[PDB]
């Protein structure tokens, strides 16, 4: 019987051949990587493999971000395959990115032989960037480490893992017989949680001003958005989402409060500050969401002390519970599965007249107002976003949006109308510039029949623009739109606000994006005035090839609403036409009329 | 002028000679250490030094705990001097102990020469046990590292530091001229804190049911207990303290609520649970104090949501603020100095009739009740503590108490009457058995004219009893009282409670303590019955030599009150005579009449 | 078939019950531990377990050292079971000890619940002290971690491992079905190594002055000493061993060169310095063995450059190959197994006249000479060792010797006649004082029918003398002999040599060992003069109970031969009667006649 527990079907294969086989057993159809010395045995095994698609970037950071985009768009883990030394260190930022945003990234880096330990302590470096890392020391434990890597990466709160593959290990041939449970990937509710759910249902049934605060967690299950709506409809609760949760709830729905937070809807911020019961569904209360944490959720905290409300937190990661604010009730585990047990204990309520009246008043009082175009003025960036949003919806394909980091990121978050889950792929936790373009490529590979749009800033785009050639070589018809304000808008907004318009080294020079696109063998479109906006965007979206659209937008335009650091979530700056006018004069006189 | 900034007075001295000189400049009068190879150059320099007293233990752990006792009794940092390898690793527990209890410990460990790095990564190991560690790489930077070590150890929240001294560095001779600021030890309130104080004073002036929660922090300043009383008298506020804060407030005072927490006064626990304003003075809200954290301070949290009270936290370490419970107002910095700015903004209140009425009712309802002796029964451990407390007070010397860890520790904390600061020296954070005896020696060295009493358990005593000979060789007339219940009472209390009286390996065999004392050249006293209690304790306290008193006390006696894990702070077990009787039968029938 | 790969026989059991079951499956018959809060669920499971013997120390360091002694005496891994906090930190020194000496130690420490992470980063601290540590996060992965712990601890170069067991994990009940390969412990030669062996055999067959340098590695296989002798007899090669390899080769054999190194035989040191081929069998070339590394093995290095000899290194740990000296040929893997492939390729040589002539001349010229007793003088420590060695051999039981650290350790190593493997249990790598007594207890438990003798120093004994009561409670009739020279001889030897007889704090006061033994309920014997030596030792060895023998030995006696630090291995200090006389006068005049 001790022969039925051990498998011998891998005897004779090399490390790389076993790697290839384990990828197949984990249903891996895509690999993003860059060749090198230490990782050659693994590359020589995936050589002309018809079993999965390989995507070659120009830079390993590109590979990492592509795999992130793939992972967020498909729900599968994104596999990266880099070499030793610089190949491995170039994936640190994508790994740190994946960690902050809960992205299932599995990174295999080549390594110098075990007899030598382009050398770097990649395990030591990436320890603060990964859920878990390891070095495979011999070929026999390779399938075991691969299995562990994928599972750790995809369970609990998803995140990056690094598996170090020494050249001699992947080059060696397996001769032993390995345990059969290591050749195969895998493959109840505690009474503490079950009673916590019902105790939480009782608190919701007492609430007269409830609100749902939903995030990325509800997207890690395909039934998530379905049950989120079912709960919102049964108990009649308004729904707000984080930046990472955009698309979890149909924003066209009347109960939608849009995005909350630092640059979220002022109606959403006001609602959560006055709510007596907050239902957190897969969100970790980031400081860019809560604002001043002490002053956050006053009515919810007050209701908790009086046993008539509080904060109901549905988390899968214990480290995220009671970290920022005290959870009145903490329902641990997958939010979607727990919602199946939570909803049927919730009282079906039909009308909340007084509460929804305050909300609709707030929604009317707090739109995403901004200064509209004037005759002869540049295209306002907010208008560009709305234009792209409205035209993209009129296609019978699903639309996936990736962004860079800066003002364009927030405007995209604000003025797009989000309706489908996993359609907002953006670097929110770490906030990595140059994320947009490669993330779009990876998304396009995951979803070939989708329209993938990269709403990017010029500065962000300049960081990784070399990956345009990667998009062509991969056959990914991504649609890149660069909001060219010829500035690092986000930083200059801070300098215009807290540093008396002293723009210190925040204006990089941009290349000719049209000649750049031409050199990358990519379609180029440049919109310069208002009259070309509509016809320009249409040509942009109608393209069947990769296309780079450059739009000249207004400079020195603040993103509003804005909750300043230290201020309460409902203590926000609103857009005012007179104020913006006055800021434009103050900027002109201080800078000498140069900005 | 570049010659006035550099000192040359250390040129010609060895590392050890410089070490000796820097000790003098830091006003170090005592060093606890054990010799070894790597540390010989430092020992050969302190050879027959008349400038400070050296204390030699039998074990390095002994040295560490002695230095802790010295540090807690005197307020000076405790200097340890061990060798490399096992000498260094044996100080890990005292270092971890010092960290949890905020004890200024400066540990110098010898090390193999720089040309070799009994070898151990003592810096790597002790990183999680120290505020800061370092390895001196050359003799010229030795005075600089020594200065840094002492300052880091004694500022902010005090704690242990380790300085690694390679043998070649301490053996080498300084030839360079070192910066004169490194040969000398060293040597405003932010507007954010100043306004936070006044905002905190406004909250206190609104309170009708206030309470002071004082801890070890108020003892790190000689004006602490003075200002603690001044605040308690002006605003008329009851005072409770932690285990580590015992002696900060005169317990004979009517406003004293005694100790709070897991085994604290049930009146103190009830008071804090109903208080609308909690003033935390140098306490970090340990889980053994708060009980169930969610259910902690309900009336204080409720008052905060209504802007009529809350928690006023005076912390010096930012890492301890908003870690456990949300501070309504956080006054950072030294609590004593901040009290000088806080008190004069507090309204002088004379009478709190309704509040103090509830308190005095609670104090009367919740004494430290326990089963008294019966004819022919063993001495109850609570009686032994009271007897020692009452007799020691009748001496014209100050009394310092150290303890081990277990039931005797809590009984000592409960039934002693605490009146003076730095008179309760006990391992509270880490809870190290065998702490008592060596800590007492170190305290006796710091305070030669003091009566130092070690209330120890038999199990705890058995851990480090070899240090008795160290006490004699040091000339420390410590008074050790062993509560011999022939069991690990604390663990057996848990087994009697949560494991159906299944006493699994919790009864170690004790040696003849009288023959043990005789072998250590120490006076031995053994009390066996009630009639010998009074005359026994008197002989114990009247001794002018080191003395070991063994008292046979009742076995299987629970420590009450007790707040069980998970339960609220006011949800405690009280002592009941009928319940204890019934537990004694249930124990006899289950164990078969063996316990 | 997916049901045949998963086991359900652990469903319903608690963590502790599963722990108990896994211990049985790993053939664990002994556990050394100390109770505590966090580890109670594991203790409540081993409660009255008839399946293995529990040994309770007085201190956790005791437990660690006992488990080391058990592990070295039996060849089984030594299992330690401590609690959280101070219980865990007290095992750091035994763990560091086990690492340096290659001792299979498996340490299970209790831990605060997963919902809380007496708290300490025991995993972080012990990372530099263990081959591998881990924290079990849920009960389902507990058997998997236990299996991994034992295997890592016992394969390659054996060493310590720490498994952190959170209280809630060991208290929780398994409900899932775990992979069947995790419920069961487990359960070819590379062409690179195989050809390296034959290349090594060719080098030996060319040698005219070969030598075998054998160490602890040859003891990690029961066929080791057998094949070591077979190789030494076939090719006719003299054999020297390290301190840790004593007993691997019968010292009564003519080919025995005794121990080499800092305090080894001057004949052994001379032989290795002139040998043209050095066969290293399971030794790591410690600096206390090689002396000055550059000047080490001149004739071997010269022979290597001329292709007629060199160093043949049989290592199992790659990290130990080419670390100290360059291996001419490196045969990786278990030395015993590789010897089975190496020996039959070695030419059977019968006589080495010229080589063995030089050796026998060296052996005659370099005995362990020392100053013999004179009328009325104290017993010389060397004589005491020989006396114990000669009398113990006349028993029909096997003799196991443990020691402390210091002069007594080296004298024991020198003057005992070693004949059987695993009979020298001593702290060599880390050199931990207080190792002797608890290591002897653990050895006595492993080998109940053996005479276990602890040759201990007074200072070393004073460190852990409380464990005497542990020996009685365990029923371990250990035989402890304290060489009472009333000094830390080893350190004072260094001070007498390099510091002009300045004995800085190297004389601790000893207790009455006879009254100490009496208090511990242990038989006491005290030898004071030469005439009581023979009859004293006989009573000591004839005892059937635990016995503490105190022998008053000569003070300020150097251990010779001695290779000073920095000097070559054959540049040693020899014993000279005139020199010792002169040193005794120089000591008397400098110290003032006090030493
Ligand atoms: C310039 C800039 C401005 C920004 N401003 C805003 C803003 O105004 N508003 C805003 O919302 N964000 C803003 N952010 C982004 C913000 O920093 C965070 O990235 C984002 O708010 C986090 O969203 P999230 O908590 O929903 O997702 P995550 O950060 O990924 O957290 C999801 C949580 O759900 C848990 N979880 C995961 N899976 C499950 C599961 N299956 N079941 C249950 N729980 C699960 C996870 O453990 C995690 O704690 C900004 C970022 C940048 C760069
Ligand atoms: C078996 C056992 C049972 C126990 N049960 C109890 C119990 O029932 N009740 C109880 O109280 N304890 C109990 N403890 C002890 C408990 O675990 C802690 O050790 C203790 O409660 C902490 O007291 P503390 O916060 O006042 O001191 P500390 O732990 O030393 O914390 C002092 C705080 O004040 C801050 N501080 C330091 N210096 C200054 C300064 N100059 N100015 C301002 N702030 C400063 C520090 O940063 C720190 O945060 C028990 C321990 C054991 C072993
Ligand atoms: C005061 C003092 C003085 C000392 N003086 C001396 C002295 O004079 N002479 C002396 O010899 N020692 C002396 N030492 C001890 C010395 O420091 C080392 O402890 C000892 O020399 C190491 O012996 P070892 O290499 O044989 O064993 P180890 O240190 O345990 O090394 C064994 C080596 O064999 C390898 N190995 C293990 N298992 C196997 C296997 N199955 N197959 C193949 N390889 C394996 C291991 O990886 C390891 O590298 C002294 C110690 C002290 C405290
Ligand atoms: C790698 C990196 N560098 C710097 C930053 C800081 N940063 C955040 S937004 C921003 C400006 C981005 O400018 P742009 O891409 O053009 O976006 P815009 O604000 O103009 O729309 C910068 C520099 C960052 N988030 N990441
Ligand atoms: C080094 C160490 N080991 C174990 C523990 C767990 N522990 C806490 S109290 C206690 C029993 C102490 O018995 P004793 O010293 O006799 O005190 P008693 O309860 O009998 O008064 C133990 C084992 C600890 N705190 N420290
Ligand atoms: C824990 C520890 N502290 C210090 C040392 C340094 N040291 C090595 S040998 C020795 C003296 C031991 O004296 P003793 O036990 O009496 O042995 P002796 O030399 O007298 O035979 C010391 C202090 C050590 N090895 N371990
Ligand atoms: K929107
Ligand atoms: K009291
Ligand atoms: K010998
Ligand atoms: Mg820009
Ligand atoms: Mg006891
Ligand atoms: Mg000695």
């Amino acid at each position: 019987k001790k022969e039925q527990l051990m498998d011998d079907s891998f005897i004779g294969l090399t490390g790389g051949e076993i790697f290839h086989e384990m990828m197949l057993r984990h249903k891996v159809d895509t690999v993003f990587g860059y060749a090198g010395g230490a990782i050659l045995p693994v590359f020589d095994a995936i050589y002309n493999s018809d079993k999965f698609k390989f995507v070659l970037p120009r830079h390993e950071q590109g590979a990492g971000h592509m795999a992130e985009g793939y992972a967020r768009a498909s729900g599968k883990p994104g596999v990266v395959l880099v070499t030793s030394g610089p190949g491995a260190t170039n994936v640190i930022t994508p790994m740190a990115d994946a960690l902050m945003d809960g992205v299932p990234l599995v990174v295999f880096s080549g390594q110098v032989p075990t007899t030598a330990i382009q050398e770097a302590d990649i395990v030591g470096i990436s320890r603060s960037c990964t859920k878990w890392n390891v070095m495979v020391k011999n070929v026999a434990e390779l399938p075991r480490r691969i299995n562990e890597a994928f599972e750790i990466a995809t369970t609990g709160r998803p995140g990056p893992v690094l598996v170090d593959l020494p050249k001699d290990v992947t080059a060696s041939i397996l001769r032993e017989s390995i345990p059969i449970n290591t050749t195969l990937p895998s493959n109840a509710v505690s009474e503490f949680t079950s009673e916590a759910i019902k105790r939480a249902a009782n608190i919701l049934n007492k609430a007269k001003k409830p609100i749902i605060y939903a995030g990325a967690g509800i997207l890690n299950n395909e039934q998530g958005p379905k049950l989120l709506k079912e709960l919102a409809d049964k108990a009649n609760i308004p729904v707000t989402t984080t930046l990472q949760g955009l698309g979890a709830f149909d924003q066209r729905d009347p109960k939608s409060l849009d995005m909350l937070g630092m640059h979220g809807s002022a109606a959403a911020n006001t609602a959560i500050q006055n709510a007596d019961c907050i239902i957190a569904l897969g969100a970790r209360f980031d400081d860019r969401v809560t604002g001043n944490i002490s002053k956050f959720a006053p009515e919810a905290k007050l209701a908790a002390s009086e046993g008539r409300g509080g904060i109901l937190h549905f988390e899968i990661s214990p480290k995220n519970i009671n970290k920022v604010v005290e959870a009145t009730e903490a329902i641990e585990g997958d939010v979607t599965a727990n919602l199946q047990s939570f909803i049927p204990l919730v009282d079906s309520i039909e009308n909340r007249p007084e509460w929804f009246n305050k909300i609709n008043e707030w929604k009317k009082k707090y739109p995403y107002s901004y200064q509209l175009e004037t005759p002869g003025s540049l295209i306002k960036p907010q208008t560009l976003i709305k234009e792209i949003s409205d035209q993209a919806q009129t296609y019978n394909k699903e639309v996936i949006v990736t962004t860079g980091v800066g003002q364009h990121q927030m405007w995209a978050a604000q003025h797009f109308t989000w309706t489908q889950p996993r359609t907002m792929i953006t670097s929110g936790g770490l906030g990595t510039m140059g994320y947009g373009l490669p993330a779009a490529i990876g998304a396009q590979v995951a979803k070939p029949d989708a329209i993938v749009i990269d709403i990017d800033g010029d500065a962000s785009f300049n960081m990784t623009l070399t990956e345009l050639s990667s998009a062509v070589q991969a056959g990914a018809p991504i649609k890149v739109c660069v909001l060219n304000n010829e500035e690092q808008g986000m930083v200059t907004q801070w300098q215009s606000l807290f540093y008396e318009h002293r723009y210190s080294h925040t204006h990089q020079s941009n290349p000719d994006f049209m000649k750049l696109a031409e050199s990358m063998n990519v379609k180029g479109i440049r919109i310069t005035n208002q009259q070309e906006l509509k016809s320009g965007v249409k040509e942009f979206l109608d393209a069947t090839e990769p296309v780079l659209l450059e739009v000249i937008v207004e400079k020195k335009v603040p993103v509003l609403p804005m909750v300043p650091a230290g201020k309460a979530l409902d203590d926000f700056i609103l857009w005012d036409a007179e104020v913006e006018k006055q800021q434009n004069d103050l900027r002109k006189e201080r800078t000498g009329g140069k900005y």
